[PDB]
């Protein structure tokens, strides 16, 4: 079982001048059992590499084929005797792999003194050495070109952000060339697609990080440990197959309270455990993001898939301790909206799962801010307090047009993560009326008015209310300076997209200048 030690393998060898060296690596692999190649074909299991960047170098790269050092055949030839040894096992391996940016002279731009500071630490981690940017003795150009020349150096690489990270993940140097350069029926369809988007966005956490984390044969070995995979994600898959049945059930209809009242037994088994240990979940990820390098880059690499729009995995993670809420306000929107038992039934079982859910500190102050709009608005619904949502924004502003109160009214709103309750001023206790607390589904689309001095600070928001059948404009002129209109705009989408769930709420954001006056 040494003549075995290397069995199975086939090498090839790149760079070795010395004619004398070569043989006596040679002999030592045909009596540990390997095979040899003069040319390199997809069939060579090991390139022993003594120089960096040739013909069989760049072509082994591309193939993801591992790169090893001279040393690993004269290490693998002393422990080739002990009891089953095997000389290709990644443990005893790792440790003579070429490493990834080995003669590699890298240089970044785009990229803050603290981000850049990190990516030369890395890249001396990773054998490699950097010079400052435009330096002719430069190989590699790497840039977070979304920002998006001098050192038009010919022989440089000018790569994308991702061959850096995709080289630490796999621990080996990347590939190039790919980095170069019926009234209540409308409150049904809407709980429908917010349940639809709600999976979609769970299935974009499993398969795009937890998946690709717990999958055996990662080049460069696991990622991470099994617990501390097990500590972020948790009982997300099981969260995932309840709403997937809600979801079903839900599509196939079109009581809605017995549909909720029958999954409210798997509803409190699976959200306690996720949300309570949510907190430690963001410790780990942000530990493991700075303690582990690979799963850095790892981050690096799926955050920047559109299938994120541009969010964190953590605030990825905050659907699921947000969804419960949501679906009870539309529920409750629903009852009032529309055997109504069935309905009052769900709503409160619902809000009895919410009772497991210990709070943190910083849900006890977010609900001092609740209730200080429902002390403030008369009229303010009840069911506001009741959730662990959050006050975002408050906004006054002024009524353009017939909807949602007379002209030229004066209106205040509160943005919460999701929901928008509109008050009017009266015809401390009870300072504004209720008119209505929307959903935030209900927005199908958000306006931005340019300031034509015709009118100033204009903005306008697209509504669907199961009220009208019909799209409505409400219009509004914003009195508060506190805040730019562009800056809170993007605060509306986002958490219009947030309680939506999709990632993605650029989708939602348009300009316009007709249809306003004064």
């Amino acid at each position: 079982g040494g003549c075995t030690s290397m069995m199975n393998l086939v090498l090839c060898f790149t760079g070795f001048r010395k004619k004398e060296e070569l043989v006596r690596l040679v002999t030592l692999v045909h009596h540990m059992g390997g095979v040899i190649r003069k040319d390199f074909n997809s069939k060579v299991t090991h390139l022993v590499a003594n120089c960096t960047q040739g013909e069989k170098f760049r072509v082994a790269v591309s193939l993801g084929t591992p790169i090893m050092k001279p040393e690993w055949i004269y290490k693998a030839w002393e422990r080739r005797n002990e009891q089953d040894f095997y000389a290709a096992v990644d443990d005893f391996r790792n440790e003579f792999k070429v490493p990834p940016f080995q003669d590699c002279i890298l240089s970044f731009l785009g990229f803050s003194d603290e981000e850049k500071t990190n990516m030369e630490e890395m890249t001396e981690m990773q054998g490699g050495k950097y010079l400052p940017l435009g330096d002719e003795r430069c190989t590699h150009l790497v840039v977070e070109e979304n920002i998006v020349p001098f050192e038009p150096s010919k022989k440089l690489y000018v790569v994308k952000q991702e061959w850096f990270w995709g080289s630490i993940q796999m621990d080996a140097r990347a590939g190039e060339t790919m980095y170069l350069y019926s009234a209540r029926w409308q409150v049904a369809k809407e709980l429908y697609q917010t349940e639809s988007n709600y999976v979609n966005i769970l299935a974009t956490i499993i398969q795009l990080f937890q998946v690709p984390l717990e999958e055996e044969g990662q080049r460069g070995g696991p990622i991470l440990a099994p617990e501390e995979i097990k500590t972020i994600f948790g009982s997300i898959p099981d969260i995932f197959d309840v709403h997937t049945k809600i979801k079903d059930d839900l599509e196939d209809l079109i009581s809605i309270g017995d549909i909720f009242l029958k999954y409210s037994k798997d509803l409190v088994k699976t959200y306690p455990p996720f949300v309570n240990f949510f907190e430690m979940s963001k410790e780990t990820i942000i530990k493991c993001e700075k303690q582990k390098p690979r799963f850095h880059a790892f981050l690096k690499i799926n955050q920047a898939k559109p299938e994120c729009g541009r969010q964190s995995l953590v605030e990825l993670l905050i659907r699921p301790v947000q969804r419960l809420p949501s679906v009870a306000l539309l529920l409750n929107d629903l009852k009032k909206h529309t055997d109504k038992s069935t309905l009052e039934k769900a709503i409160g079982s619902l809000k009895e799962v919410m009772t497991h859910i210990n709070e943190d500190k910083r849900k006890t102050e977010a609900q001092k801010q609740i209730f200080d709009v429902v002390y403030e608005v008369d009229g303010c619904p009840a069911n506001l307090l009741s959730s662990h949502r959050s006050l975002v924004q408050r906004v006054e502003t002024i009524s353009l047009g017939e909807h949602p109160c007379d002209r030229g009214e004066q209106v205040t709103l509160f943005l919460f993560n999701d929901c928008l309750e509109i008050a009017r001023k009266r015809h401390p206790p009870a300072s504004l009326k209720h008119i209505h607390l929307m959903p935030l589904s209900q927005i199908k689309k958000v306006l931005d008015i340019r300031e034509t001095e015709d009118c100033h600070n204009a903005f306008a928001l697209l509504v669907r209310p199961p009220t009208e059948q019909a799209n409505v404009l409400l219009s509004f002129q914003m009195t508060s300076d506190e805040l730019p209109k562009e800056n809170w705009l993007k605060m509306l989408c986002r958490h219009v997209a947030n309680t939506i769930c999709k990632a993605d709420a650029e989708n939602l954001i348009y300009t316009a200048d007709p249809e306003s006056f004064e």
